[PDB]
């Protein structure tokens, strides 16, 4: 589990969004596994605006942060998981590491702040939903 908290925004995996996230929806995209909902309190987090290919993610299934290299966000075939069928996901970054379904929502960070959230796993990769393209997360 987990989310990004930037301004009056809460960024979560679409597949883990609550009734309340949907009830206060801002934006959502199933191709990205992303949902954004409005928040009453303001958030501690800063979004990266950059093309860094190195950073650190939280792995909740190892209670550990791991430094990774990762591909630029792209349109990737992900095999079938407990929360999705085998499908094309867009704006996805892949690194070599550990990701179980429960690890979705853990942060990936670089020197510029939050890059994305764990969204895929299996066959020794960890996939992350890029949010660096979402410039509207920074104001309003
Ligand atoms: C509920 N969201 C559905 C969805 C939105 C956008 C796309 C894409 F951009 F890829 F065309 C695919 C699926
Ligand atoms: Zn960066």
């Amino acid at each position: 589990s987990g989310a990004i908290y930037v301004g009056n925004y809460r960024v979560v995996n679409r597949h883990l969004a609550t009734h309340n996230d949907w009830a206060n929806l801002v934006w959502e995209d199933s191709s990205r596994d992303l949902l954004v909902s409005s928040t009453t309190a303001q958030g501690c987090d800063t979004i990266a605006r950059c093309d860094c290919q190195t950073g650190v993610y939280y792995c909740s299934s190892r209670r550990k942060h791991y430094p990774v290299s990762f591909s630029k966000p792209s349109l990737i075939f992900v095999e079938a998981s407990e929360y999705y069928p085998a499908r094309y996901q867009s704006h996805l970054m892949l690194a070599v590491g550990h990701s179980e379904p429960g690890d979705c929502g853990g942060i990936l960070r670089c020197q510029h702040g939050v890059v994305g959230i764990v969204s895929t796993g299996g066959n020794g990769l960890v996939g992350f939903a890029d949010v660096r393209d979402l410039l509207w997360l920074d104001e309003e």
